[PDB]
């Protein structure tokens, strides 16, 4: 359990597992799989890695679509103390290649849909040496997820995971260059979670989560932290066509109680809704990633009616969430990204790093202790990423009077492109 | 600026005072103290702490009644990397003279009102080098609180203080024998605060907290958390002789959205606010310290709809809010503390350290990262408090089969 005073989220696992051995901890396809289910999962496949020489610090590849092994392997990894590295399955072999030889992996988790992509990747980068397919079986010089499970299984030996501990690291899609891969501690993850608690709140008794965006994205393994802190049910959605009926459909099945969408999505799902409701729990609604009209919004305040509207902004691999903006201030300060969340310290500087005075456009430089710690084995980058001891965003943004952040930038137009 | 990785509320009022400065901070008898001006007051008492001699580790006793004093001492001594001693004002000068000893603390910062007291503390143990008194002049044996602020020194020199260093020193009000002072770090009383926003929730735009019983007891002190690290505003409600009616004009007023009161006083809120309604902006209602006839809660939730109804458990010196029942589960499990809350483990366990069956009664042992570090230079209590892994926290409880947690004790008679 919680023992040695850390707090991560393995130490969580054990905890649930403990206290509420039966309870839901992760919904995938219409299957529940409780807290002493997904610890033992976890722990086999702690005991099969640790067996094939992973240790503390070492990083684990993770090349999975959403489902459950994905969650599994993540907590696997750090179990043992080891670095989960997600990968977007959508790269090339080579853009994989590149990325195994930048943290010096020598493992990785992915399934059978992705099976050939991890063969092209160590033909590549011979760095890579086990793979593992989840929903594969043991063949062509590579191990079967549930065949690795059901070995010894449980052989691991309890690690000591200080909070400062490396835990993930995230490439940035960023490709400019040298890979960038962010490097986030438990302490990270665990600040991160805090600041969902005191936006979207919680309800011990009844919330579900849900995360319908790719898991390999900080935007889905941030929907995570919730769940298996408070130890509630997390609905795993797996990534496909947009569907506003089905969806809606498994948000009425699952009794989920908060959502992401991006605006888009947001008004497939009111029209959708407004004409056939399905009896829905929605406590909080989400939104972002691209700007919402005021008459969707209203159509969501009106849709949803007893329900919270908010919309994160900042967060990327490096960063974590720095703005919010709560459905009061979303018509008096509309087109804004919020105000600067009151565990994030922030200015907005010119390009000599001082001040810009107040309403005036500049750079938005954080400092928190929710910020990356580095990039990984990159010191030139992390130095220009903090210079001057402010993390640099690189978004150009506008401070008002009432603390309210304005991000400029040009719109982008699909057409054209 | 939030320094080095580091999570404490002497950073968060760093950075309240940057972000927002002119924000309310504190409300004290009609008067707001900004995030600025906070900063201003802790920064000068703790350049005025420095220069007295003392640093890193040492321990800052506080004597105060409720009073914007008091947060600005606690985090003053915070800053410089002290470790702040808040003493119950009901103690008398020997009691409290024993407690300088424990703790071997040589500034003692206290009010006008309670320092006839600190002076009696002095004259039993001369270790109390400096006397600081908030209220009052500089006398000929005493510091001046407002003297000493003018004299602003801004903490010298930026102090790094590590997650896991001691902020606070709890005595047990129990004190049976050899007193326990229980240390608690800033990740402690940080783990404390998330609890608090998984329970009570927030809202960082329009909530603005309260507290009413005394700051010293660890229950005054961790409402405290709350306001610091979100940067809302926190009403300190003067001690006195409780009167309804004018609680709830200050709720009012203040636009106060979440407060905690025993089920005797929400007895009275409720039929003084049932009768002259006030227009309030309560958004969560805590009760606890005391049972809770099914009555009052149906009461409570008829006079104030579209509030949250909670009661935490299991908070002392030493321990953390262990357990939480939320309002729907109040009648449905009437008499229980609720169940064990997810940051927190807990079994039922004999005199062996072995689980009892389901159902059955024993010791609730806990581990979590929010517990004390230890007794202050007690190892011996404190491997007796940690025997078998686990806290001892003495409350002997049942566990059902949904995990609710039932206490068992013996009610206190008030005619005897």
């Amino acid at each position: 359990p919680y023992l040695a005073r850390r707090q991560n989220w393995v130490n969580q696992l054990e905890r649930h597992a403990m206290m509420q051995p039966d309870a839901p901890a992760l919904r995938f396809v219409g299957n529940t799989m409780t807290w002493a289910d997904l610890r033992r999962r976890v722990a086999a496949l702690a005991g099969a890695l640790s067996g094939r020489g992973v240790g503390f610090g070492d990083r684990v590849m993770i090349l999975m679509l959403n489902r459950t092994e994905f969650v599994e392997s993540v907590l696997a990894a750090n179990m043992i103390g080891a670095i989960a590295v997600p990968l977007n399955f959508r790269l090339t072999p080579t853009e994989i290649a590149v990325l195994v030889e930048d943290c010096v992996a020598h493992v990785m988790l992915t399934e059978a849909a992705l099976a050939p992509v991890a063969i092209g990747v160590r033909n590549i980068q011979p760095l890579l040496s086990v793979i593992v397919v989840a929903g594969g079986s043991s063949q062509d010089s590579v191990f079967g997820y549930e065949d690795l499970l059901n070995e010894a299984g449980d052989v691991h030996e309890p690690v000591d995971i200080p909070n400062d501990s490396p835990a993930l690291i995230m490439y940035t899609s960023g490709t400019t260059g040298r890979p960038k891969g962010a490097v986030l501690t438990h302490a990270n993850l665990t600040g991160q979670a805090m600041t969902a608690l005191y936006t979207s709140g919680a309800n011990i008794n009844s919330d579900v989560g849900f995360v319908g965006v790719p898991l390999f994205h900080i935007a889905g393994i941030g929907n995570m932290l919730t769940g298996l802190l408070l130890g509630l049910p997390t609905v795993i959605y797996p990534l496909g066509a947009f569907d506003p009926g089905q969806l809606l459909d498994v948000l009425e099945a699952e009794k989920v109680t908060g959502i992401f969408l991006v605006p888009a999505q947001w008004q497939a799902v009111c029209t959708e809704q407004q004409a056939r409701p399905r009896d829905l729990r929605l406590r909080v609604l989400s939104w972002g990633a691209a700007p919402a009209p005021d008459a969707l919004l209203r159509q969501m305040s009106a849709t949803f009616p007893e329900t919270q509207i908010l919309a994160a902004f900042g967060q990327t691999e490096m960063s974590p969430v720095t703005c919010m903006l709560l459905g009061e201030d979303a018509i008096a300060k509309r087109g804004s990204v919020g105000r600067v969340i009151p565990t994030v310290a922030a200015r907005v500087v010119d390009q000599n790093m001082n001040d810009v005075p107040v309403g005036e456009v500049g750079e938005i430089v954080y400092r928190a202790p929710t910020l990356m710690s580095c990039y990984w084995n990159n010191p030139e980058a992390t130095a220009e990423a903090f210079a001057g001891g402010w993390f640099h965003s690189g978004d150009l943004v506008r401070m008002d009077s009432d603390g309210y952040v304005w991000v400029v930038d040009r719109k982008k137009d699909m057409i054209i492109s």
